[PDB]
This record gives structure tokens, sequence and C-alpha cells, in this order.
RNA sequence: GUUUAGAACGUCGUGAGACAGUUCGGUCCCUAUCUGCCGUGGGCGCUGGAGAACUGAGGGGGGCUGCUCCUAGUACGAGA
């Protein structure tokens, strides 16, 4: 009974939905999962990821993979800069995903992680140098 | 290179000589009349004479392409 906390890797490519992956994970391996970063789109498109507890946003360049980049943020969920700086085409699916995803899943707690029955989930990309 | 006159080899003929056999040497002229083409002028015309600035029927010229980087090690691919 160690601890766990997942990462799902290669985000740059197009990824199977992620809501579906995130319940084929807590259901088809029993681990039970709460996330922490949900990221805006992937693939061709994949602009940033929001983290749940700082509340915020990050931005990501591509083809930058081989230094620590500088973060550019854009914090505040409703903050219309962001919906100017990644565009209606994934905020306002970005809104209700979240609150389809917060209703339905869990929290996190630390002591419930230290015996293996909840595991925080972290998304990014290896080779963008993002999630890491 | 072939295709004259000199000379030697192999082969053929008694011989002069001969061989799409080989080998060394060996005189290549022309001031452009007409058509054609490239440039550049004189005459007359265009409806009184002269100095400039245009319009545009038409005609010609030009049109080649390699590596590198971003998108991206993305789409595709079990991987390479
Ligand atoms: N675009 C992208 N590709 C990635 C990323 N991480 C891994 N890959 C893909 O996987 C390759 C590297 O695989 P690697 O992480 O070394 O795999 P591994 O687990 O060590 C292989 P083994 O199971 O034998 O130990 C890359 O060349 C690329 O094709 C990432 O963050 N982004
Ligand atoms: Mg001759
Ligand atoms: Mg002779
Ligand atoms: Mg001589
Ligand atoms: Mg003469
Ligand atoms: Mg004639
Ligand atoms: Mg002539
Ligand atoms: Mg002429
Ligand atoms: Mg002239
Ligand atoms: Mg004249
Ligand atoms: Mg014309
Ligand atoms: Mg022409």
């Amino acid at each position: 009974d160690t601890p766990i906390l997942t990462f799902m890797n290669k985000l740059d490519r197009d990824i199977r939905d992620p809501m579906e992956l995130l319940d084929e994970v807590e259901n088809e391996l029993k681990i039970g999962c709460a996330p922490i970063t949900w990221p805006i789109g992937c693939g061709k498109l994949f602009k940033g990821v929001y983290h749940l507890y700082k509340d915020e946003t990050y931005l990501y360049q591509s083809g930058k993979g081989h230094t620590i980049q500088e973060v550019r943020i854009v914090k505040g969920l409703n903050n219309p800069d962001l919906d100017a700086a990644v565009g209606e085409d994934l905020a306002q699916q970005l809104r209700d995903e979240l609150e389809l995803v917060k209703g339905a899943s869990n929290e996190f707690d630390k002591e419930l992680f230290l015996a293996g029955e909840i595991t925080p989930v972290f998304f990014g990309t290896a080779l963008g140098n993002f999630g890491v």
C-alpha cells in the first residue's frame, strides 16, 4: 500500500476524450481519482492547463521542450482575459466540464491519500516540459 | 577520321601490284549585287505653318529551382 499519483503524459498528440479516461482509470484499476489540473483542449489545439486548487491557468508554447520555460498566467477562471486568450472555442467547454467533474468526482485530502484510496492526477506533456 | 602522290610489316600473286588489315608523314580560296537579319539616317505624306506633352492598334522581353527552420517529431503508425 504505497501511495500513487498518476500523470497523464503525452498530451500533445490527440488523446481520448479525457473525462472517460479518468473514469476508465478510476474503475478499471480500482484506485479512485481526483484531478488537480485540467487541460484546455488536446492535440493541435492544446493551449494550457487550469489548476484546480491554485485557481489559475497557465499557457503553453510549443517547440520549447528543451529548457524550463517561463510561466504565463491568466489567473482567475471567469476572467474574460482568458476567453480572449484561449477563445470561446474551449473556454465555454472548460466551464461546464469543470462543473461536471467537481460535482461528480472526489476532492483531495492528504490522509486518505496516504493509504491508497485517492490518487491525484496531473495532466501535462513530457516533450513540452509543461506539466512536470 | 576517311580519300592522291613517300615508306615499312602480316597476307596474296612468278611479277607489275593488291587487301573495309595495320603502321609513320602529308597546301582547306572568295573585297556581298539581290533576298534575309542586326543597327542608323535622308525624301515625301498625313490638307495653313511651327514647338512640346500624350493616347494605345500592335510587337517583343521575362517566367528556372535547391537546402534550412516554424506548424512538428504533430496527422498516420504496434513500432521503425
Ligand atoms: N510528443 C511526445 N512524445 C513523447 C513524450 N514522452 C515520450 N514520448 C514518446 O516516447 C519516446 C520516448 O519513450 P521513453 O519515455 O524513453 O519510453 P520508455 O518507458 O523508457 C521505454 P521502456 O518501456 O523500454 O523502458 C519518444 O521518442 C516519443 O516518441 C512526450 O512528452 N511527448
Ligand atoms: Mg582525302
Ligand atoms: Mg604508295
Ligand atoms: Mg614531317
Ligand atoms: Mg566590292
Ligand atoms: Mg533575289
Ligand atoms: Mg541586300
Ligand atoms: Mg530595319
Ligand atoms: Mg533611335
Ligand atoms: Mg523618317
Ligand atoms: Mg499593346
Ligand atoms: Mg515574348
